[PDB]
RNA sequence: AUUGAAAGUUGUAGUAUGCGGUCCUUGCGGCUGAGAGCACUUCAGGAGUUGCCCGCGCCAGC
């Protein structure tokens, strides 16, 4: 199965993926450049923007929390159940699962 | 079909997690919209005008 989605959303006082740190002040937001019209020839403004993949690991957060709940949930990696996204970073050849059990990341067979 | 023929510089990655622009504060105290002032002074509801003129309580009644 193939789905696609696209629309359009209202979003109102949101500070949704900034810039700068916790600790720094003045955090900013992320901006972006694109290509309008403005009733004559292309050009570019910079507007505020979420990336994709703030997104990307948002469906990751709600994949882990609807997936957690059915029998099969035990099949899942320990740092999924800390939504965190640090798939077999560098340097490890050995992954844990959910209850434990130790995989080995020697062919994407048992890994899948 | 030619310095030629095939050729992903690629796959995974939240610039994040927490945080009262907050606590105290009389736009308050005193202050006559007050004191002097005739809506007064002179004015006939007045002069003239018949409640008039004619009229049987009447004739027959032992």
């Amino acid at each position: 199965m193939y789905v696609r989605i696209s629309g359009r959303i209202r979003l109102n006082a949101h500070s949704l993926n900034a810039q700068g740190g916790g600790g720094t002040n003045y955090i900013e937001i992320t901006k972006t450049k694109v290509t309008v019209r403005t009733e004559n020839g292309w050009t570019v403004v910079e507007v505020p923007a979420i990336t994709g993949n703030m997104l990307k690991h948002w469906h990751f957060v709600g994949f882990v929390d609807y997936f957690k709940t059915t029998p099969y949930g035990v099949n899942l990696t320990e740092r999924a159940l800390r939504y965190n996204g640090t798939r077999f970073g560098q340097g490890e050849t050995t992954a844990t699962k959910a209850n434990g059990a130790t995989v080995q990341l020697n062919d994407e067979a048992t890994i899948i």
